[PDB]
């Protein structure tokens, strides 16, 4: 479980 760039990117998208 990483999401180093998906935790926030998933919010803007």
């Amino acid at each position: 479980i990483l999401g180093k760039i998906w935790k926030p990117i998933k919010k803007l998208f």
